[PDB]
């Protein structure tokens, strides 16, 4: 089975929030990397890719997975590099279903967005 798993990626102009909202600005050259544990409960599955200009990434993956998600590397905006993590203590990743046991048919899986977070406040945050 083949799957591409795809996604976006922003920066968030707004350091007092952590959200994406109408003053997000889509990141091209962001790196993101997919890891899935395959119920083994370490990694065991990992793939690496870039966003282009749209802030877009779109990994290849080869096999069904489970336990996989994705989650933010390096930022290509030095003002712009935070990963915010959440309120529970912990980082955000975004999960993907690549399981063999549904009815879904499609080959790209969507994924829920992330950000990096500048330092700043923007007007209007
Ligand atoms: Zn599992």
């Amino acid at each position: 089975a083949k799957f591409h798993v795809e996604g976006e990626v922003y920066c968030n102009v707004c350091h007092s929030r952590n959200l994406i909202n109408e003053l997000s600005e889509r990141m091209a050259g962001a790196q993101v990397q997919l890891d899935c544990k395959d119920d083994s409960k370490k990694v065991i599955y990992s793939i690496g890719g870039e966003t282009d200009q749209d802030g877009v990434y779109r990994l290849p993956v080869v096999g069904y997975h489970e336990d996989c998600e994705i989650k933010l590397v390096k930022s290509s905006r030095p003002d712009c590099s935070e990963i915010p993590k959440l309120a529970k203590g912990t980082i955000q990743t975004s999960k993907v279903d690549l399981s063999k046991n549904t009815t879904i048919t499609e080959k790209t899986r969507h994924v829920k967005p992330l950000s990096f977070r500048a330092k700043t406040d923007a007007p209007g945050c």
